[PDB]
Parts: C-alpha cells; sequence; structure tokens
C-alpha cells in the first residue's frame, strides 16, 4: 500500500500519515499479532513515554489476534510505562486483539458502535509434535497460559475466573455494549 | 505502480499524487477493504479532522466489496469525526463498498453516470470449521452481521428492514439512476 | 495389500476364497478404515446377502474405524435396523464417531468390545463446507444442528441415557476404554477369551 | 476396495456381491452420478427388462448429486423400460439422487428412516466463459434445465411448480417423513 | 467402476461383463469424450457386428459430450461403410462430435430419449496453433475446411441447406429432444 | 523498471520522466486497466483539470483492455472534467481501450499510423458459480453492460446501436484508417 | 477404458482386439512408441507365422510419434512375406502417413473423411550439451530428414524434390488429395 | 511385486499361511492389522490347538491397529508365537512381546527397538480439545508401558524409564530385557 | 541490479548512469520490448524531442524482439517526431528489435561488428482458442500483421516486397555484414 | 546486499562503493553476463570514455560466463571506444567471461595469482526445437558464432586457430600460469 505523505505546519516537516499519528501519541495495532509489529508497538510505547510520561497514549486497535508472547510483551509495556494507555476498538479486537483492549487503563477502554469483540481460550501456541513426553510438556505450558490468560482477563473485567472460564470455552463474540456489560470496556464512543 | 509527483505551488512542495489530493481533502478507497487499507482511510479521515474540523471530506470509493470488520472501522469513523464524508462511486461500490458508499452524509452520497453499486448479503465472514458446536456460534456471528448490515442499510435508504431482506439476498446490481430511486445515492453527477 | 487366499473344505473338492469373502461366509462383515459411500454401500450389501442366506443366524459386525460420512454411516444403521437377523457389533482397535455409532447400534445385549479398544464419541464436524451466501450457510448450519440432535437422540436411546447426558458427553471428544463403554452403555460386554 | 465374492447355489456359481445383487434385481447408485456410472445403472436397467420385464427393478440410491444429463439417461431409461423401478433411498438422496428417487413408480418410492433427502436448483451444468453471447447462451440452456427439473418435479410430487421453485431455490434438506410428506417418497421402511 | 457380471443362458452358461452382454445384443455404447482409444473400441465393435451378422441393425447408444473430430470420423467412416443399419440412440446428451454421430445414423433409425439434450456447434482447436505465422496459417486453413466439412454433412444428414448449419452451428446449439427432431438431427424420440 | 529522470528548467526540478510528461498535461493508460491504473488516470485527471480547467489534457492509451468497471471510472471521469480529453491510441487500443480511445472529445481523438484498435462484446466481467438463480444474475448484468457499451460506443461513432452489435459480437480488428472510418479516431497522426 | 469380450464359435473367449487379430487385423492407435511399435512388430511376425501368403491389414488412426519406433513397423511390414494392406481411419499423419504410405502398393486405402498430413520431422531427441553434441544432433536429423523424404517419395512415385517442398510445413491432405498425391491407392465407401 | 507362485496353485504367503505363519511386514496400519486379524481368526479355526507364527518384520506403526492384533492374539485359543525378522520397532516390538511366553524368538541380527508412543493423532483446535488428546495419548503411554512391563516381567518403573527416548536393542539385549524368550541360529 | 550514480558537471547533478546518457540524447532498449519498456522509449523520444527537436536522438537496440503492438508505439513514435532517430545494435536485434533497428533514420542506422541481426514473420500475436470462428479472426489478423511488418520491413531496405516474405519465412540471422548488404543497416562502426 | 556508502573527499559526496569505484575508472562484471548486466557495463563504459577519452578504464571480470550476444555487446564497447580497457580476472573468468578477459587490451590483461580462467565452446545460444528446418538453421547459427569465437580467441592469443579449435571442444580450466603461456592474459599480480 501506499501510505500518504502530510505536512505538518511548525517551517514544514513532511510524515507517512501514520508517524503523524504517532505525533499525536496514536498507536495502531493493525491485523496479527506477531513478534514484528508487537515490537513496534513496544518501541512506540517506550519512545512515547520518554516524550511525555504523563499524556495518555491511544492505542488503536483493529485485530484478529495473533502470538500470545507477541500480545503479552505489549501487554507487558503497557503496564510498565508510566502513562496511561487508552485502547479502542476499531472493526475488530479478537483474541489476544480483546486481551490487549481490555489491558487498557481502566475507564478509558473504548470501542466504537459497530465493533466486534471476541475472546476465547488459546489455540496452539506452537505444535505438539515430538514425543509423548514432549506432547505433555507443551499440553501443561499451554494450559498454564490458558489459566494465565483468564486469570488476568477476569482481573481486566472485574469478573470471577469461573466466568472468564466459561464464557472463553469457545468464540465468544460481543458486541459493543456487550463488551461494556461483560466489563471488556469501558464506553462506546459515537461522536 | 509508478505513482506521479506533482509539484504544489506555495516556495514548492512535490507530492505523490495521492498525498496531494489528500492536501484537497480527497480520501480514495480502492480495491478489496483489508485492515490495511481500511486502516489507511481511518488515518486519513482522522487527520483531515484535525485539519479543519467543519469542511467536508470526499470519499471516492471504487471497490468490489471486503471485510466487513475493516468495511465497519472506517463506517464509525465516517460517523464519529465531525466533518461531513461526502461519498462518491467511481466505476463500482459492491457489497461494503455499497455500504460505505451509502453510509455518507444524507444529501452528499454521490455516483458517476455509469458506476455500477451491488448490495448483497455477506458471506463467510470466516470459515466454519471445527465442531457443529464452534459452526453454530460462527452461524450465529454471520446472522448478526447480515441483519445489522440491513439494519444500517435500511436506516441509509429510508426502507423497511423487510425491502433490504428481499433485495440484499442475491446481488442486487443498480444502475445509478436505480441506486438513487431506492436511497443509496442522493445525486449522479455529470458535469 | 495382498489378500491371502484360503481353501474352504467341501465334499471331495475345495473352494478358493480370499480370507475376507471366506469370513463373510461365517457372517462376519468388516468395517475398517474410514466410512465412504463405497465402503458402507458394501457393509450393506453384505448385510442384505446375509439376511437372505439365513434370516434368522445372527450378524457379526467387526468394527476397527475412526469415523466417515453421516449419511453413509446412516446407510448402514438403517440396514442393521431393517434386516431380520440380528447384528451383534464388535470393537477392535477402535470405534470413534460413526464407528462408535455403529457399534453401540449392535443388537442389545450382543455389543462387544476387545479389552484394549479405544471408544470415541463426540458430536459431528462439518457433514459439508459452509460458503456461499449466509442464507445458504445458515440451511448448513440448521442441517449440521439437526444431524447432532439426531445422533445424540440416537445414541441415548442406545445407551438406555438421557439425551442431556448425551449432550454433555459429545461435545468435545470423549474418549472411554471399553470398561468405560460398557459402564456408560455404548457396549454390553468385554471379550478376554 | 475389495468386493467380496459369495456363491449361489442352483452346481455352484461365484459372484461378487454387486453381480449377487443384481441376480435379484437390485441397481445400485451410489455416490456421485457420472456418464460412467450412469450407463451401468442404464445397462443394468436394460438388462433386468430383457431378464423379466414384469417383475420390479430395486433401484438402491444413495448418491450426493451428480450430472443432469447423466441423471437424465437413467431417468429416462427407468420411465422407458416396461417393469416398475422401485426407488429407495439409503443414506442420502441429494439434487439428481433426490430427482432419481422421486422419479421411481408411484407408490413404491422408499426411504430409510434415518436417511437424508436435499433438492435443490442445479448449479453449473459447465462453465460460463468465452464472450457475453456463449455466456448468455450457457445461461438460457442452465434456466431451461432449472424448469425442466423443477416441471418433472412438480409431476413426481403431485405438487404445483410454484411449490418446486420456491422448495428449490436453496438447499432444501428433508428428513424422510418431510420428503413422504413433500411427495417424494411414498413410504418409509423400518422393519 | 466395477462393471457387474451377468449369466446368460444356452444350450449351459457363459459369464459375460455386463456390457460384453449387451455387445451380444448388437448394442454398442460411446460414452463420455470420444478419443482414439474410445473410438477405435467402438470401430472395432461395428466391425465385429458386421461379422457376426451384416443384415441386423446395430444399436449405437451415445451419451457424449464430444471430443476428437479425426476419431469421430473414425466412428463415422464405419457406420456408413458396414453393411448392416447403425441405428444411433442419445441418452443424456449427444454433443459436438456426439451430436454429429447422432445425426449420422441410419435415416428412420436416429432416436432420442424425452430429456435428452443435442447441441451442435462448429469445432474449436483441433490442435494448438503455435509457431511461426505460416504454421498458424496453415492450421487455421485445416480447421476451416473441417469446419465446412461438417456442416456440410450435418446438412446432408438434416436435410437442411449448408446456410443453415453455418448459421445454427455458430455458437453452441442445444436443443431438446423435440427441437433436434424437428431440425432434422433424429427421427424419433422415444417413450415406451 | 528503471524510470529515467530528466531535469526541467525553471533553479532546476528533477521528474522521472512520467511525472515529467503529466506536467505537460500527457497521462498514460499502458497495460491492463485495473482498479490501480485506473485510480491513477482518474487522479491524474483530477489534478490536471485543477492545475488548468481550460487546456486539454491528452490520454495516451497502449492498452489490452481490463475490468468495465475500472474503464468507466476513467470514462466518467473524462466526461465528468471541464477540460477537453484527447485520446491517442499507441500501439493498440482493444476492448476497453478502445472505448476510452473513442470516448476522447469528438475532432480530438487520434492513432498512429500502425496501431490496432480492436472492439469486442465483454467476456465475464466475474465468475458465474453458485446455483442458477446466482448465475441468472450475473448473465443478466453482463448482457445489460454488453447493451450499456455498445449504446456508448455507438453515440462515440456516431453508428447505429445495430451496427456495434453486429460488429462487436466477435474481435473486430481495426487499422487506423478503418477506426476512422468506422467512427472510433477523428485523425491519423503522421507528422 | 473396458475391452469388450467376443465369443468365437468353432467357444473361445477373446478380448475384442484379440478376436480381430485372429482375422489378421492389427491396429496402430494412437501415438507411435516404442511398446506400441513393438506389439505391432510381435503381431506382423505373429500373423506371417499363422500363414505367409495372406494378407495383413494395418489399421492406423494415429497421430505420429517416434521415428525409429515407426522404422521397427515399417521395416517388419516389408521383411515379411505377407502383404500388409494399410488403411487411414480417422487420421494417418507424420508417421502414422508414413507407415500408410508404407502399405503393399495397389493395398493403401483411406476412409472418406480420413485425415493425412505429412510433414518433415520434429525434434527426434533434444539438442544440448556442447555446440559439437549440437551438431551432431543437427546432422542426424538432417540425415532422418532425407531419409523420410526418400522413403516417401518412393512410396508416392514422385521425385524427392517434391517430397522436400511438400514436407516443408504440415501438409494436410483429405484421401482424395492423399490418393492424387500417391500416399494412398484407393478410398472406400461400401 | 511380483508375488511367486508355488504348487492348486498358492500364491506364496497364501502357501506359508496354510503351514499357519502370518506376517506382518511394514507398518501397522488398519488394513495392514486387519488381515492380519483375518488370518488369526481363519487360522484358529482351521485348528484350535497348533500354534499359530507370527512373523514380525516392522517399523511400528498406529496403536489402535496393534490393539487389534494384540487383542486378537490374546483371545484366540491357540497360541501365537512370534518371531522377529530384520526389525521390530514401536508397535512392531510391542506385537513381538505379546507372543506366547516362552514361543517369542528373534533371528541372530534383528534389532528391537521399544519407545513410548508419538501422536496417536494431531493436536490441534483449542485448548481444551489439545487438552483432551494430550490425556488420550498419556492413558496410551500408561497402558502400553504397563502392559509391556507385564510381557517383560519388569516394574512399570523399568519401562517407563527405558521409553522414554527410542531404545535400540540387539536380540541378546532383547532377550535379557524380557521382550523376547529365545534367538534363533539353525 | 544496482545502476550506478554518475556526477554532472555544470555545481553537481547526481544521476544513475541511465539518465546520464539520456541527457545525451541516447535511449536504450535492452532486453524484451513489452508495453512497459516501450512506453519507456516512447516517453523517452517525445521528452527528447521537446527538449531538441532538431538534434539527432541515439536509440541504441539490445533485444530479441516482443510484442508487435509495443514495437509500433516505439515505431511510429520514431517517425512522428522531429528528430532523426539514430538505430544502433549492440549484441543483437531480432524480431521487432530488428524491425526498430530498420527504421532509424535511413543513413543513421548503425550495427556493431560483432553484432547478430535476425528477421522472421512473427509469431502468435495471441492464442487462438475459442471457436474456429474466433481462430479464423485471429488468424487473419496475424497474416495482415505478417503482411504489414513485410510490406514496412522492404521499405525500410528497398527491396522488394517479394524478397521480405522469402527471407523472413524462417529465422533468418545475419552478421552485421550481411545485414549492411540486405539494407537493414548504413554503416558498421569500429572505431 | 546492502552495498555501503562511502563519503568523497573534495565538501563531501556520498557514493554507494561502486558508484565511488566507477569515479576511478573501474568496471565491475560479477555473476552472468545477461542482457542487463552487460548494457550497465556498456553503459559505464561509454560514460568513462567521455569523461576521460585518454585514461585506462579497468574491467574487473568475476563471472562464470552467460549470454554471448550480452558479451558481444561488452566486446564492441570495448574496441570501439578510444581508452585502453583493461581487464582483471577476480575468482575466475569462464566462458564469455574468459573472452572478455582476453579482449582486453594486449598488454594489460590480468589474472590475480589463485584465479581460474576456463575457456570453451558455446552451448546452447537459444533452445532449437521446432521443425527440422528450424533446428538445421539454429544448429548453423550455433556453428558460426562457435567459429567467430574461436576466430576471435585465437586471435587475442596469437595462436591458431586450430589449436583453440582444440582446446575449447571440452571445458579447458586453467590457472592464472597456463592463461599467461596461453594467451589469455599478459601478466599475473601479486602486490
Amino acid at each position: 500500500y501506499l501510505v500518504p505523505t502530510v505536512i505538518e505546519q511548525s517551517g514544514e516537516r513532511a510524515f507517512d500519515i501514520y508517524s503523524r499519528l504517532l505525533k499525536e501519541r496514536i498507536v495502531f495495532l493493525v491485523g496479527p499479532v506477531t513478534d514484528e509489529s508487537a515490537n513496534l508497538v513496544v518501541a512506540q510505547l517506550l519512545f512515547l513515554e520518554s516524550e511525555n510520561p504523563d499524556k495518555d497514549i491511544f492505542f488503536y486497535i483493529n485485530s484478529p489476534g495473533g502470538s500470545v508472547t507477541a500480545g503479552m510483551s505489549i501487554y507487558d509495556t503497557m503496564n510498565f510505562i508510566k502513562p496511561d494507555v487508552s485502547t479502542l476498538c476499531l472493526g475488530q479486537a479478537a483474541s489476544m486483539g480483546a486481551f490487549l483492549l481490555s489491558a487498557g487503563e481502566k475507564g478509558k477502554r473504548f470501542a466504537l458502535p459497530n465493533s466486534r469483540i471476541m475472546i476465547h481460550q488459546p489455540l496452539i501456541s506452537g505444535g505438539l509434535g515430538g514425543q509423548a513426553s514432549d506432547i505433555e510438556i507443551h499440553a501443561r505450558e499451554l494450559l498454564k497460559i490458558k489459566e494465565k490468560l483468564n486469570r488476568l482477563m477476569a482481573k481486566h473485567c472485574d469478573r470471577d475466573l469461573a466466568d472468564l472460564e466459561r464464557d472463553t470455552d469457545r468464540d465468544n463474540f460481543m458486541s459493543a455494549e456487550e463488551a461494556k456489560e461483560y466489563g471488556l470496556i469501558d464506553q462506546i464512543l459515537e461522536n
């Protein structure tokens, strides 16, 4: 894709439109969460903290999910850095995208009216081949991740761990209103 | 493709021709609607609101359709931002392209005389594999999307939900005149 | 594979069979591997043939199958229930999915499993793809749910259990030993010697 | 697959089990309807008429559908030959399989209790490439086939053509009881 | 596919595959595409049947989408050469060379079943047209000669003008059994 | 390909050679007509109108054809914008390329002496799969497009619709002289 | 394909091609390959043994094939004592036309709508390797080209110069044109 | 392969079946396992008292397929003697050890390998599905070690150590371990 | 490939080496003639005419051939523009490359001593599939192109059309001396 | 690969390292000889002649061979331009690479001590398919090229044509010392 160039008035500085929005403390997570796309989010979050530790960071999420470890690098960076990270769901926040949406600062988690939010237990975090001993190890690691994600989700949503265990058993699709009632987001934007 | 470079008189500034048209508040949606192409539209819509919240934005659509969630990120951005988003159909506006065309500000939805506008119920928003329980969930989510799109279309067109349910059952191709009579567009441009 | 040839002794002469035709002569029908239109129709052809050879004698239906098509399995199932002779079922190796269904479909009191066999029951997967328009996907989703309910209902009947029990237990792949299948109600006895 | 061999008592004659059942006037249509599988059915129907024109022929159907022209070769052979062709649905009779099921002699069309019968308008009878003139021709031929199949179905079922046009619009799945009520079969066998 | 075996009663018993049994009754099937191999089997059967009985009719059952022109012409010339009349019957479909061979049956003995589909059209590629413009010219000329030959023989079969077949074979011309009868491709439509 | 850089004397400005020719109001349509290549032509046509609404735009066409909807986006832009769009055929103008050639301002449609111009009815505007009902819809849409293109061609050429229907039935190749006599172009350039 | 079985009264059950071989009919159908050519040779040798005096009927429906494979048939036809009559069904192209013309003079036939095509050979094998290897293979192909034109000219009672012109590019002939050319002697009708 | 005919005319494997010799050659599949079962059933009837000779040259295969053989061997009345030719690995070693105690043989240069099972089927889907398949694989692992330990007259703890990774044994080591009873020479 | 950068003394201007040679009025046609490579030649020829209509343009050809329509866009541009286009054969000028070589201004067509020039009738200008009617049309168009190319070649070479028809029947390879004697080039350069 | 950037002291000018070495009149031929890689060498040779017709050009060769026509474009350019072209073998000079090495100015052809020089008759200059008449033509053209290359090699090496015909029959590998004794190079560099 061709990324448009925009001019900032200050003299003038030419930006690509995403660098221009980063200047406004807007970080996008678009598409699958990968090591590379997650590390760019982390780099942007770290950079924005240095620019101004007190101002909010706006983390716009339009993602079907992705790697758990990659999503956790974002998650821990969001919680670590001093400035509040506000999260906004555009289009969809599914799987780790929903996790990172719910991970925003409480009171500053938003969704657009027709966005779709989906929460579910993790799938393969990696293949389970090799010997039964190797398969046992990877099955145990996946269960620990499953419990960790449900526990952190339950914390984000102010719900019991038992509720998240039921609700993430199979793909649980929610409207913005249902996500608000559930506790994944705080507000729904209109204008 | 090689994107031409044009010179803006002000000193001089060299733009690619799409960045030059963005300076005139023209945003293009060309080809399939994807997370990446939809997020560029959103980034441009957000940027243009900041530049001037009062001036109209011109959203030129030549698209066969694409992802619903990606199209909804555009749709909610169009409705959220203060400036009116005028929509123009070039070549075709099909599926989510027709939805976004109809989503323009009422009275400012345009089509060119020989453009083709097609509305239809959604197809797979994602595969339906796994167990019958998973297939049930995805079938239910697709039906909710189907109803949401028909409901929003009916609102755009000032028609009954029952009319959109009939008319989107199978691919419904319309000339610019038929789209105007239907309520998808307001005017047809000639000169 | 090369299927061995065996000689059946009759009066002053010998008939040469492949070993599976020889076992069919003893009223043994094998369902081995996936259930397909072709493998299911051979079972049906054998069941029909055996009923006529002797409507009163039991038929022995040996099952070693991971599952397969529901409609193909239902052609066997309805043939088993229709024909006059009792169809005894035996699980060798495994009876999974429609293989477990056909195992449980044997004549009550004559459903067997070998001691180390594995029996697995679960809700059906795709009976066919769900593409096309949302209207087509709705239709296929509804048909799959009707099949799901039909299979759980027939399973519950076979096992003398409540439909609610089969709905829980077939939600995800439910693996059972021969003893667990006997306690569940899928089989009646476990053979040893 | 290995087709078992069975011995007929008469001296003795060794048959494959399908030739043995043909001796009992049982003809199987299993799997897709193709030129080759349809011509075997025709060859068997012809052969059985010569053996005994007065005795019924039993046509066992377990088929997802197939070619219309191939199915029509069976259909016309069934109607032409003197002996009644009784039809039985095993597992499924879908598309042309349902057509041939309904084409059995009225009063002798059977289904097993858990069989599945599906009727629908035809899909591509052949690709529609080439020039718009060629596409027009193939579209017209497909519509003529569509009307012919609905008309013959309506005749088989003692229903109005308008009913079959509604009901074959999209895949219409029926239980044996629903097929009996519809008019596709006459009886449901149990024992 | 498994081809069933049937038993013929005679003076003893003989076991046939069902197609060899029908050949014994002078029924020759052309099913599926016309290829060198499928066409040569038809020719071998036509030659064999002439020798068995030169006076009795041969019944040539056609269910074919078309195929090679040269392969179809080997059948066509064999049909016309051998003494016994070759009656033709359309089952399912007779398209392209299948329709040609259907129309090539003995006049008065060309049949179709009521719901059969008969399609006539000009030939497509009889072979690729690559190489040099000189080679392409040659193959284009050969294809046009074949086109004219097929329309001329069709017009003869149908008792129509060559000009009519040239119009009607320009694009795929689908006909019901009734339309094929009116056109002149078949003589009768069977019902019972 | 490496696109040469040329220097414009004014100070100096370095252009790629196509941006340099755009500065002279020359727009190229080279190769297949796609959404992307058509939208660049539209962007250039819109840009040139803004630069000078009165001066002619020179639209150089060397194209085998392409998408109808993409070509129609160019076509409607050509007719909409105030400045005359002169069209020149280089090498070939086939299918939608011939349509856009004939769409130039009457009296300003040119071809080079050895160019090749080919007009024909459209092929598939999209596949015709699915159910016979879907195939009927797409066949009807293709016929409407066929009629629309012949009608607009007949208007461009000052011919009867009946003439274009004959002449576009199969690929109709024309020399520049034959295209001039037909009415697709007005003049043939030599020097 | 399923090859029908027929019963010969004498009973003996044959596949229909073995039944026609009993009548001294040998088929060459499809491409000429080492395997299909060797079956023709085996049948020609067998038939000479059964009766050295009776004609053999060699039915040809072939687009062409290998030259060496076709030459094994050709030399067998010329060697064995009984005349080999040749008939063109459908088509006789390339080596198929060569073998058609190779039939006994006066006994080369074609059916009325058959197509006969003669042309210079294409690659008898690839020409890779070094320029020295390419030179060798080019020379061998030219020798084959000359040999085929020379034998064709002999079959047709024409000058070598005529075959060199006429085989330059694919030369398609009707049965009548092949008869006038000299590839066949008669055209059968009934 | 062309299977020789020996003199009624038998193929050489049907001829050896007449001598109560059943071959398991190559991978254990549903189809190859069911032929062994069909042959074992057939031989029991031809003579319930005479030994059956089960010649094994197999790298392993499906557990469920191997268990159909295993249960048939234990069920039928006649003793099933087992002989290792070339190799008996994985389920092939299991079926070798499953022969009648005192009648399990190996040829001198044969190779016998025992190991825990690998995937009995893929582990995709949701973590809940992966948990189920991991549990089923562990139950199979324990069942195989338990039956192996019974065959070998060893503790379950010994088989759990020794099957952790591919454990290759000579015929002598397999005899000392308890997988076979004797080694044939002449 | 990495295209070297060279510095022009004037201040200094950095060019890629091909843009530097374009500044000297040298246009390269290297490799196959395609719509894209032909349009760059046309763009360069048009540009150079504007820079100086009187000075010669040097068109260096090292090409195996390519599309006829693409080559004709170059050919007509060469003949149209006022400045003489001198042509030089480097390595090879085959098929349309030989045509464009011979198309240079008479007296200014050059070849290097060990260059190879090959002339031949065209091959497929496009596939010949579809119906015999479509194949007839494409065969006729190819023959018209064949005659046009031989006629223009004969004009370039001052030979009879009959000579070019013989000589282009099969690939006709010529040394620079043979091409000079034939009439394809005027001179052979040495130093 | 990332091509390093180096700074030239003059103010400062940043070059990629190959453009920097071109400034020193060093032209590299690395890897296979293709139309594109050969034309860059030609462009560089032409450029360097213009910069200084009298100074030597250093042509560094590390090439396994390639196209003959492409190599001949270099060869004729080397011989045409006024400045001597010195050639140096690095790593290897095989096939046309050895030809171009031997083509350097007599007395200025160099090789590094452990370089490998291989001479051989050409392979396929293009495939030999089609008809025996086409194969004859291509075989004749290949033989003419073979003779031309041996003749030019013999001239370069001051040997008889008969010697090169023997020695190029099969791949003839030479050390730098053997190439010097043969006559392919004049000197071997050490320090």
